[PDB]
């Protein structure tokens, strides 16, 4: 009945009681510190390969909404800079806030971003996302900082199905989407070593953060908004604020990709 969320009495704060990992030595988000993230040689070019990604259908699980992939063959890859072989995308999402000033999960220099997109991969070493999911090297999460300015055309065909997702349960056919449409011209980036943001907060994850955000419209992320945390027939309780704040960078260091 008591199930996670992001209110006052089962948000961020209650996590660890029921995922003591939520503690951890690894965890995410954090803060970047532009000034302390040290660039290194060591990273390989990153790639990210889309062009066959094959998407099936949108849903809303009352923490956010997923755009899902078909990863039973390889085609959308992400692989390079910290990575050691081929990781694939199985599902996007974002975090957003109920203002523009907020709403991201990671932070620079302290600096909140509107919302941030996260296409999660899987490394193929482990045959599927259960499996890689116990491993520390298993995921690998590309994240994505959303700013409002401009209108982003490629997040329009899904801003315009979120009407037939607003609530906790609902999903509707979504093929032929082009996750190359969301990306930043520049893949400069920082990463280190983290967790999934929600329960169950698994330390699975490479976080691959790109610099530079995308621009999004007024518009767009104000009918993110308007989806519901509950289900149809239930009081509304509007999507918003669906971030976990930074947490402790502990014994970690942030690497640049860049000089
Ligand atoms: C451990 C696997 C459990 C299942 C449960 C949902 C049916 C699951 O898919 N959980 C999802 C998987 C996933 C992937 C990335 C992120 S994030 N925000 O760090 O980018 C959060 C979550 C939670
Ligand atoms: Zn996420």
């Amino acid at each position: 009945s008591h199930h996670w969320g992001y209110g006052k009495h089962n948000g961020p704060e209650h996590w660890h009681k029921d995922f003591p990992i939520a503690k951890g030595e690894r965890q995410s988000p954090v803060d970047i510190d532009t000034h302390t993230a040290k660039y290194d040689p060591s990273l390989k070019p990153l790639s990210v390969s889309y062009d066959q990604a094959t998407s099936l259908r949108i849903l809303n699980n009352g923490h956010a909404f997923n755009v899902e992939f078909d990863d039973s063959q390889d085609k959308a890859v992400l692989k390079g800079g910290p990575l050691d072989g081929t990781y694939r995308l199985i599902q996007f999402h974002f975090h957003w806030g109920s203002l523009d000033g907020q709403g991201s999960e990671h932070t620079v220099d302290k600096k909140k971003y509107a919302a941030e997109l996260h296409l999660v991969h899987w490394n193929t070493k482990y045959g599927d996302f259960g499996k890689a999911v116990q491993q520390p090297d298993g995921l690998a999460v590309l994240g994505i900082f959303l700013k409002v300015g401009s209108a982003k055309p490629g997040l329009q065909k899904v801003v315009d199905v979120l009407d037939s997702i607003k609530t906790k349960g609902k999903s509707a056919d979504f093929t032929n989407f082009d996750p190359r449409g969301l990306l930043p011209e520049s893949l400069d980036y920082w990463t280190y070593p983290g967790s999934l943001t929600t329960p169950p907060l698994l330390e699975c994850v490479t976080w691959i953060v790109l610099k530079e955000p995308i621009s999004v419209s007024s518009e767009q992320v104000l009918k993110f908004r308007k989806l519901n945390f509950n289900g149809e027939g239930e009081p509304e309780e509007l999507m918003v604020d669906n971030w976990r704040p930074a947490q402790p960078l502990k014994n970690r260091q942030i690497k640049a990709s860049f000089k």
